[PDB]
């Protein structure tokens, strides 16, 4: 069907949101499969979470047109490409793409996608920063730089950008809420 994109800040639980998706309807939904240029961490699997690949070979990526749409962060690139959504698509399974609001912008401005495009919101910002001081892996700095994100797609959102936005402040409703929205079919 149409592709879906799913997009919002870090720390919300959207990682856990697709997961239980993706256990209860394995064979309905197929997920883009990112190449990025960072460094893998712990558990990830290339061809499963990210197509891990050099600069050089994004470099080539880029040249070569491979991409629907591009980005930089943190030094590092990442991107969506046509490949990963054809397979999927063609493959008779509805793509799903967990990307950035900078990757949102951007496949907005293909109409041929006809994509569908699902925000999940923090349920503040305060509790995102709670979050995020809660883990104990980042810095003041870099808080305060994804606090700044969170907030401009906060501030995007409220354009009507996305098909439908959820505050994700409780797993299984935003779960509910998550299912009722992709099989509205349209
Ligand atoms: N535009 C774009 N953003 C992506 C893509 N893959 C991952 N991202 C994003 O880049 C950020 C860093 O991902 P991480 O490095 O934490 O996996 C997150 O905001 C995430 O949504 C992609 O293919 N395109």
């Amino acid at each position: 069907s149409r592709p879906i994109v799913i997009s919002g800040p870090s720390g919300t639980g959207k990682s856990t949101l697709l997961k239980k998706l993706f256990a209860e309807y394995p064979d309905s939904f197929g997920f883009s499969v990112s190449s990025t240029t960072r460094t893998p961490r712990a558990g990830e699997v290339n061809g499963k979470d990210y197509n891990f690949v050099s600069v050089d070979e994004f470099k080539s990526m880029i040249k070569n047109n491979e991409f629907i749409e591009w980005a930089q962060f943190s030094g590092n690139y990442y991107g969506s490409t046509v490949a990963s959504v054809k397979q999927v698509s063609k493959s008779g399974k509805t793509c799903i793409l967990d990307i950035d609001m900078q990757g949102v912008k951007s496949v907005k401005a293909i109409p041929e996608l006809n994509a569908r495009f699902l925000f999940i919101a923090p349920p503040s910002v305060e509790d995102l920063k709670k979050r995020l001081e809660g883990r104990g892996t980042e810095t003041e700095e870099s808080i305060n730089k994804r606090l700044s994100a969170a907030q401009a797609e906060l501030a995007y959102a409220e354009t009507g950008a996305h098909d439908k936005v959820i505050v994700n402040d409780d797993l299984d409703k935003a779960y509910k809420e998550l299912k009722d929205f992709i099989f509205a079919e349209k």
